[PDB]
């Protein structure tokens, strides 16, 4: 199945190097302009968003008007929600790296994570734009075999659940 996977336009914690998770913060202007190049870049297919405020207007400025769905959501950090990635005890740093093992307090586990996000992706019917968050296309690449590290208003499109077809990012 054809499915678009689009993260969300840059907000000021990419640039500081805090987890990103259920925080709610807004794009920043240049992640504006990311999400304004992605308009015309993208298929015109139906279309599904996280909920959160970054995502949803990377798909308004990008021309869409997705239904939401919090399962589409990163991953929820719980109390490392907005730490340093520097400071990261190295056991935290590890499981994220590896992608296995990391249950954070007050947070989501990766595997209830990957349940989530797999599930949703399993109940689409029929090719569509995705406009989400890193950990989400990460856990989707890696699944397909591929490093899942893409920039801010980038995408890149599957054919799930078998493998990639092309990783777009645009200047």
């Amino acid at each position: 199945m054809e499915l678009w996977l689009v993260r969300h336009g840059e907000t000021l914690w990419n640039r500081e190097g805090r987890l990103l998770g259920w925080t709610d913060l807004p794009l920043t202007a240049e992640g504006e302009a990311q999400a304004r190049r992605l308009k015309g870049a993208l298929p015109s297919l139906p279309a599904f968003s996280s909920d959160l405020l970054r995502a949803r207007r990377t798909a308004e400025m990008a021309g869409f008007s997705p239904r939401l769905y919090p399962e589409l959501r990163e991953i929820h950090f719980g109390a490392l929600e907005g730490a340093l990635w520097e400071t990261l005890d190295p056991r935290y740093k590890e499981a994220l790296l590896r992608f296995q093992g990391f249950h954070p307090p007050g947070g989501e586990s990766l595997s209830a994570f990957q349940e989530r996000v797999f599930r949703f992706l399993e109940g689409l019917k029929a090719p569509a734009v995705l406009f989400t968050h890193g950990g989400v296309v990460r856990a989707v690449l890696r699944a397909l075999g591929e490093d899942g590290l893409v920039p801010p208003g980038s995408a890149v499109a599957v054919d799930w659940p078998r493998r990639v077809l092309v990783r777009l990012a645009l200047d």
